């Protein structure tokens, strides 16, 4: 059964609702981005219209084998009519191809669905600047004041400087970066760039990255592991056992591993500044956890909502417990009383 927060009232539309079978009354299924909790249920046998970005469409065709006749890519920042309703796709500042969706209902109501997003002041000068938004379907992943983390730029500076120092001290060190989905590509791309290397990876990950429209990508990535001193591995292998095993496979080319685990928020954010971050070390292997987020911090979320001034907010994350729902509702009321809407 499809939950209420994935339905758009006054339309035949659902958002990120592919795991519920045939949804009664749904004439078009929107997909905000290619993450598995959101696409769960899509396959080569799906036969309803899917609306999404160009990049998400490339991934549906090549990774999930969805037939081309059912994929409806839409350009960004452009008014489009879908089944008689005006819609606009906006960049969500999440992973590649991720969008927010503006729906202009026939009755005059305007709804914004953020999908997954990292709010930014640059959104205050998109097509959102024009008109009023009545209902907001909000990515509330980190909707609590304890969730603080640095800018993406600060985290990348730390990673580049750490990697460059380690490999300049020891030219026989290998750098490894963990991954389990699309997103956070800047971490491994920026490190490879400072080291003058391509990024080496499996055939399967190479395929995924070739779908993302990244400029000059053929110059940056490879399946030839022997040519590369920055390797990508599954996130599950970023531990002392898995990294030791990987080092064995490299044939005595390297004598040290420096590894990065790009997490979201972790409790050590409450204590430590990005500059003060230290690795876990065993012998010739060091592992850094770095807080590279593709979701809004609490303060970023608050600023966006107080600017937008929506009449009603519908959370799409942390909806499963009464304590979470009550906590989020108290913050939304605080924000409204402070700003005066
Ligand atoms: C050069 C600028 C500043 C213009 C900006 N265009 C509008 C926009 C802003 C934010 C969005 O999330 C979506 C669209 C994108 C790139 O950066
Ligand atoms: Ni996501």
């Amino acid at each position: 059964t499809c939950p209420f927060y994935k339905k758009i009232p006054g339309t035949g539309f659902t958002v990120d609702a592919f795991q519920y079978g045939v949804v009664e009354g749904c004439t078009a299924y929107f997909l905000t981005h290619f993450h598995s909790d959101h696409y769960a249920g899509l396959s080569k046998h799906f036969t309803f219209p899917v609306y999404c970005s160009e990049i998400t469409g490339n991934l549906l065709k090549n990774k999930l084998h969805v037939q081309e006749q059912y994929i409806h890519p839409l350009p960004l920042d452009t008014e489009c009519i879908v089944n008689g309703v005006k819609v606009v796709l906006l960049d969500a500042n999440h992973c590649p191809g991720a969008v927010m969706i503006l729906f202009y209902l026939p009755n005059g109501t305007v709804i914004l669905h953020t999908g997954d997003f990292r709010a930014d002041p640059s959104m205050e000068r998109s097509l959102l600047a024009d008109q009023k938004v009545h209902m907001l379907y909000l990515d509330t992943t980190y909707c609590s004041p304890e969730y603080t983390f640095p800018s993406q730029q600060e985290v990348i500076r730390f990673a580049i400087n750490t990697a460059f120092e380690a490999v300049t001290l020891n030219p026989h060190a290998l750098v490894v970066c963990g991954t389990y989905s699309i997103g956070k590509e800047k971490v491994f791309l920026a490190i490879a760039d400072v080291l003058g290397s391509k990024v080496g990876m499996s055939q399967e990950k190479y395929k995924t990255l070739q779908c993302l429209n990244i400029p000059e990508i053929n110059s940056l990535i490879t399946t030839d592991m022997c040519s590369s001193l920055v390797h990508l591995l599954p996130m599950m292998q970023i531990n002392f056992k898995g990294l030791q095993s990987h080092l064995k496979k490299c044939g005595g080319k390297y004598n040290q591993i420096l590894a990065f685990r790009p997490t979201g928020w972790t409790h050590s954010n409450k204590f430590t500044r990005i500059a003060d971050v230290i690795p876990q070390t065993k012998g010739n292997i060091s592992i850094y956890g770095i807080p590279y987020s593709e979701h809004s911090s609490y303060l970023e979320m608050k600023r966006f909502v107080q600017w937008l001034k929506p009449q009603k907010i519908i959370p799409t994350v942390n909806v499963g417990t009464w304590k979470s729902r009550s906590t989020m509702e108290k913050y939304f009321r605080e924000w409204k009383l402070e700003a005066g809407y």
